[PDB]
């Protein structure tokens, strides 16, 4: 997968704003306890 993995914890909920900070794109998802971010 081309998801961008991060060190930011989550137990559900939005990762969009976290991803704005992490990768500069306000898109992502909580997967298995951490945020991933989407750049296309």
């Amino acid at each position: 997968g081309s998801q961008v993995q991060t060190n930011v914890r989550c137990q559900g909920g939005s990762c969009a704003s976290v991803c704005r900070r992490e990768i500069g794109v306000a898109a992502g998802r909580c997967i298995n306890g951490r945020c991933v971010c989407y750049r296309n």
